[PDB]
């Protein structure tokens, strides 16, 4: 009764459906979302549908494209797209940075290629896509100027291939170089100084033993190995490929079995026989720290590729609301729900839902046949729900938890993260003859030259994580970088400041790091994100906490009689557009066969 | 090496001092801040204060009076107290409710009998404490108008006992009733209903087998029973005591070893079994739920006796004040942090510490030869610190959790909650004929009397938890609620709304449990405290998440060089007065005789 | 030598020969029965036989055509084949049923086509055989106009194969609809509903946690896959073949070692780890609940297809009794039975059994060289036997339990299970206007239509189990229910009420399940069979306890000097007749050969 629960979890994460069958369902999302979209079987319904970010969109325009009268109520009065919020220039009020083609991401920032829904939905919509440098490159390798890759993927159903257009085989992502830095315990490397010799920083850490010797992100990999041997095999060839069919769901069930009940953190404490040393290293250097006390699976799950849409993350979300101006009702925000599940607004021959808004944050009442509910479940909390909805559905409402994330942005009037040394001298003396010399005097509190080009920077200072924009704005000589991106409490010590004194903090970290010099570059233009003052999110994610998603996941995902769900939180991709996206389409399907 | 770890932890937890000794460190504690304060071994020393909460009121008020130069550095520029914050009527400010008589707890509420320095400290200062009614009582029962009981306490020395006063044998707190509510899953009845037959509420949540039989509260003691064990016997009077020093020692530190890696989630589930149904009801019944993959110490340590102060909390903080108007600087905001330890504005024979504010949230400069760092942690990670402190400290810093915790208080022009039926038929019909017949037909969405004194009732909706006032405020015909108090994701969602959408909310929560015809007494005044918003806290508590205590709490109460440290995190009472005051003593010891 | 024993016990289950060969004993038992018959190795010899059920009849009919002088006693004045019994109109009384065409199963009622020996008995004596519907279909779908499939068995002895027919391809079962009802703690919904989301019914019994989220179907299924595991392999086809004939054997060996210990419940409980409340499910809902106590073997053993003879169970027997009117004496019960084994009437070259009976329930003395008994051992126990046998055969007679089941039949005179509710408007307003308008209002106490065909309605009420028949009789517009088929203490409060109270509660409870307006189509006619109150059965079935199989099953089996025994209860397929058939053959084979 227990493997029969740590099975269904299994096909919940791996995508595979019911036992007569053991269909792909990546398969079946591409199909609809991308090749052929929906059929109804019969008449068009009244669909009605909570949020207008990414997961609420999709279903929108599948349900929109396939004859449903459809309606999108979205609480925002301004801004479809949720947790993906580009700060951009807009036509009638001030640019967000001093140069108004400057842009940065208040939320979502990278795309994997091992998530393919996304990547087929950014392809179809023809918006176009570059890599995301996770880790700074040289720019004077690869070939980027090729054909962007088609998406493709490949099935456990064997040989069932899925791709949108012809092989790309010249196009190839630049070397990693790894000139960024680590700044921890006031000592400073480079991520490749780091790798060629890690003690350095790690007695920073008061690593000992044989801990010293090994990079955190080594330690990680070597206690994640048996965990893969459970659904995989690492072949002679040094690579990794998944079992038979039967032999990796059975491991990726024992996998939810024998590690759903750790936390991160007492996994590499208690399973790898980690030292508390080494747990704080690998929290502070893998941006693990603040989410080590959450479930295991939340870091396990999420060289590999990744990509940005030119033009920012906005442009997916915005692109799909052209589609459905006609759908898409802003500033109403969801207060109560109400709908009629044989086994006062609803009842059976009059309609199965009925929705009440109120402007912003008058009392409109929305009725259909059929809902999709893909608000975070922050939100959903104080929504009055009519019949209440199963037991251990409320119960998953009440106790996911979603973490506290805030992102600080500060303009840059040049890219001096690109700058050799003497490209420091020619662009300091240009603002003033001596000005190199003086900085060179001055020195710092208690640095050499990034001399790096996309990536970031790891720190044990409040900014935490600072990352470099991989490409920069055609025509622009500057740049944003975001100089702060924290969790937990850091995040809501970052929001209690004011905007000057963020962005003074933010930038004497970045100082810290890469130079006092570069105050000079700074533009006096910064934008802050706190995704727990938003009132419509609450937060970056939902995270759930050890044996959660063994206790209720399986109860997430079920329809509550016409009242269906999606968004990051249905899926088991935590903190990842794909899985609103995968749980759009099921939705989708779902709403559409009833 | 870790049973000498566990050992010197359960000292600390248990205020035992070294070996060649084993002090009762509450005698002492007592003893200095009571009886005789401190004696300098030779002259006065210059020490800066950072934080005039408690701790740092506390200290300061010890070295002030035995003759030392005292600064303390306070960032809030009209407060003192900290955690310890009440709504009050202030002369030449409009009244914070409606009733210019009326206040009501932001902070800290109730005073454990268990805790015996902030009791003594109460009473020195010729305070008034009375009950605090944690749960509802019969007021016709009970001797509260003898005199308060003298604070008594008893030594694990022997015979050793410490009082501030003469018996006080006729005083006698009422009994329990327990006519309040629990409200979960759509289901409501009375504290006494459960306890004679709790199936009722434990269907609700779908505990099944042996656990639908018993009440949440039997569980949770019967969980602990064995852990109690490890330090003391239940005797075949059916009472508790504790065992022999060294058995009670080591106990104690077996404890630690054996439960410290748990959550109270994890114990509850693992150790004890209980199904994620139990642990569900648990949560939600017991206040446990956000805290649950929290460590278990945290909710382990904390029939009982509990004390309020005549006039709020408000008056221990600022009773203190009084006597340090002249050490007490306002509107200082530590930025700056630098000490010189043997092994720019320190150093040898020049200051040993110097620290740097900065106006509200100018730049003035501090020195002196010693410092106490009072402020929560929160706030120390964005100071610099110019030699960093020992790297456990640093990580302490870093790691240590606060939890997010938001009150919400609604003013009534009357005690509703007292209310016979009878009361409400006379009372409403007071404001209009038929008003009673009114509320009684149009009903509920989807209540019979309350008739309670003191106590709280607890429900799963956003509210969960809420106090009515134990004590009238003489001459007032109403009363203040805490009708929201809520912690993690639903604070942060409270946090979000509107003052009126809040209070909004917050009353039709109370009105779910109570009546809707509660309506007609509100005042239309509400305060709501957000202590994650707070720049100086950024949240109610210092909350440790599983072996973190194990792995840095030795290092949080260390001095640094000639920085020492109190407050409620360097104890191991997290989320209690007396722990802020006992390190506050202990601080203050030792920087007198350095 | 326990090893040894469970070797030879699977043998028994399996019908395997012994060592030095290890033969199909299916494949001999068709041979004989239908192929071939016997040849007697020498003179003919007398024979005597006890008892006129299958398994009598059967041998009877072996040894009477091979040549053999056969008497056939058999306690029963007018009526062979034991509990193979139709309530059936006969010329000269009233009939049964107010319909006199109208039949209905006192006993055995569906035959396995996993059961082969019973099934080409029933062809080779040209009796015509239909589907009988276990679970309830949709009939305007399969194809039953074809042939009957011919009876097709594989041996284990590699390509050996029997059949007694040419294929009939184009035959196939209708596909299962259920549309059924499950009507357990006061809910009710269909088999299909339940399956599709089993909460609902789940919640009734009080299942949680992981449970809740499955079909006792598949948690029963689940439990037993490692059993079956033993003996067998779950190919990646998903089906299921048995393992090499040593490990098979050795398997089913190892499953009578580790499994006969234990009951169903206990298997249930302690083995797939379920809570009381699934076991309480399990049992009401999959017919266990009153064999929990018993051997985990009986509920082990026993989409696949059952068979109702034509006319009714009866012609099996009754048809063998034509063959056999020179043979059969009826109304004469064995009282005593004495036999001469060298290692009064009987002795050394005299006759080697006597058998004496007496009318109904005078004193004839029968002799001969060998004996059949086939009584079931209920009533053997009340037999004097002069040497006694074996001292384990002895215990087995002793020790055997045979479980009470009764039957209660209703005569209806439409078929209102087939209703769609528009027949049912049709066929109430046509008894009188209004009449349909008239249940609607009136209502229940605290249904929809049923529109089944064939299969059978599960409830907890007393009735438990509810059949309607698969086959309407052939010009008649009525049909015979069983409307109540319960064991254990309810089958003994149905037997003590007087036939209209019992009648009146099977209506009752009836239209529990199906509506109270079935009570028009009522004839007032029913018939009740009470297997315990059966002199000559005392019961439905031997239904081992935990063990017994172990301690006394091969002393079941062995012949008594003179003496051989076969029926239900000698097999290890106990409540079935295949089990009787199986063994009666192979008593014949014995005596033949003797
Ligand atoms: C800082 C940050 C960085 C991220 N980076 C990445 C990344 O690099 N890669 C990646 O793959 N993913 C990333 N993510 C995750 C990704 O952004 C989200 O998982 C994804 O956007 C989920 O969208 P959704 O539709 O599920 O919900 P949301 O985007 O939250 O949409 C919900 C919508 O509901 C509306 N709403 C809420 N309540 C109500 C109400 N009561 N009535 C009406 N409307 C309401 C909201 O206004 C909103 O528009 C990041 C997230 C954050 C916060
Ligand atoms: C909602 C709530 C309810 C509680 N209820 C109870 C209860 O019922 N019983 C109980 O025993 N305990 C209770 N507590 C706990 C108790 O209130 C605290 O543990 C206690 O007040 C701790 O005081 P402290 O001196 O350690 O710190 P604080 O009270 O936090 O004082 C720190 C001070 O430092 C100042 N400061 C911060 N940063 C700087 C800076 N950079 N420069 C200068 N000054 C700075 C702040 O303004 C503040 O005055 C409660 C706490 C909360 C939040
Ligand atoms: C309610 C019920 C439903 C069943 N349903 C099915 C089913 O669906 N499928 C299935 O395969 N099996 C079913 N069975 C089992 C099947 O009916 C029996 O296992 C089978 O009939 C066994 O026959 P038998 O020859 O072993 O014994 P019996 O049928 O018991 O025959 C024994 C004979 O001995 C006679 N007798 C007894 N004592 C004496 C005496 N002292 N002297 C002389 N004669 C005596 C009796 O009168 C009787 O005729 C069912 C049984 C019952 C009770
Ligand atoms: O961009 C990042 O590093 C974090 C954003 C996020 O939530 C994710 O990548 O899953
Ligand atoms: O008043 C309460 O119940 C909670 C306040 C607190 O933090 C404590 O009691 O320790
Ligand atoms: O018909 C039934 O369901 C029960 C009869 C019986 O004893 C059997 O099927 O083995
Ligand atoms: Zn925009
Ligand atoms: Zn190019
Ligand atoms: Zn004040
Ligand atoms: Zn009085
Ligand atoms: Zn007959
Ligand atoms: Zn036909």
């Amino acid at each position: 009764a227990n493997e029969m629960t740590y099975e269904q979890l299994a096909r919940e994460l791996l995508l595979v459906g019911p036992a007569p069958t053991n269909e792909d369902l990546k398969l079946r999302y591409l199909d609809v979302l991308i090749d052929n979209g929906l059929n109804p079987p019969g008449p068009p319904k009244r669909i009605l549908i909570v949020g207008a970010g990414i997961a609420g969109l999709v279903a929108g325009d599948l349900l929109t494209r396939a004859g449903h009268d459809v309606t999108i109520l979205e609480a925002n009065a301004n801004r479809v797209g949720g947790r993906i919020k580009t700060f951009h220039a807009k036509k009638g009020e001030p640019s967000p940075f001093a140069d108004p083609a400057q842009y940065a991401e208040a939320g979502a920032m990278r795309l994997p290629s091992f998530h393919p829904l996304t990547l087929a939905l950014i392809d179809k919509l023809g918006l176009k896509r570059r890599l995301f440098f996770n880790v700074d490159i040289d720019p004077q390798t690869g070939n980027q100027d090729a054909p962007v890759p088609p998406v493709f993927y490949k099935s456990f159903k064997d040989g069932k291939t899925w791709t949108n257009g012809a092989p790309s085989p010249e196009f190839k992502e630049p070397d990693k170089r790894n000139h960024t830095w680590i700044r921890t315990n006031r000592e400073q490397v480079r991520r490749a100084q780091y790798a060629t010799d890690p003690s350095s920083i790690n007695e920073g850490f008061h690593l000992t033993g044989c801990e010293t010797r090994l990079t955190v992100s080594d330690m990680v990999n070597q206690a994640l190995e048996p965990v893969r041997d459970y659904y995989s095999v690492k072949q002679d060839d040094g690579t990794r490929v998944n079992k038979p069919f039967k032999e990796w769901l059975a491991g990726w069930a024992d996998v939810v079995r024998d590690f759903d009940g750790y936390s991160m953190g007492r996994f590499l404490r208690e399973y790898a026989e980690f030292s508390d040393e080494a747990v704080e290293a690998i929290g502070t250097i893998e941006n693990m720290t603040s989410r080590l006390h959450l479930a295991f699976f939340h870091s396990f799950l999420g060289r590999a590729t990744y990509w940005e849409i030119e033009g920012g993350s906005r442009m997916l979300p915005e692109t799909l609301a052209k589609d459905l101006r006609d759908q898409i009702v802003m500033g109403q925000r969801m207060v109560r729900l109400e709908y009629y599940d044989p086994g006062s607004l609803t009842g059976p021959g009059g309609p199965a839902v009925a929705i009440q808004t109120v402007p912003e944050g008058a009392t409109q009442t929305w009725t259909g046949d059929l809902a999709i509910v893909t608000i975070p479940f922050s939100s959903l909390r104080f929504v009055k729900v009519t019949p209440p909805f199963s037991y251990k559905k409320r119960r998953a409402v009440i106790e996911t938890h979603y973490d506290q994330a805030t992102k600080v942005l500060l303009e840059f009037s040049r890219r001096w993260w690109e700058f050799t040394e003497a490209d420091w001298k020619r662009e300091l003396d240009a603002i003033a003859p001596g000005l190199y010399d003086y900085y060179q005097q001055w020195g710092e509190d208690d640095r050499p030259a990034t001399n790096a080009y996309g990536g970031g920077s790891t720190t044990d200072n409040p900014n935490r994580f600072m990352y470099y924009p991989s490409h920069p704005v055609p025509g622009t000589q500057g740049g944003v970088v975001l100089a702060a991106y924290s969790w937990s409490d850091d995040a809501a010590r970052w929001d209690s400041f004011d905007d000057a004194e963020r962005y003074g903090y933010a930038l004497e970290n970045l100082q810290s790091v890469h130079g006092r010099r570069i105050e000079v570059f700074y533009t006096g233009a910064g934008q802050t994100q706190s995704w727990l003052r938003d009132p419509y999110a609450c937060g970056e994610a939902a995270v759930y906490t050890p044996h959660q998603m063994t206790a209720f996941h399986l109860d997430v995902v079920r329809p509550e009689g016409p009242v269906y769900f999606a968004g990051e939180h249905v899926s088991l991709k935590h903190a990842w557009i794909e899985g609103a996206v995968e749980t759009a389409v099921r939705a989708a399907i779902a709403v559409n066969e009833a």
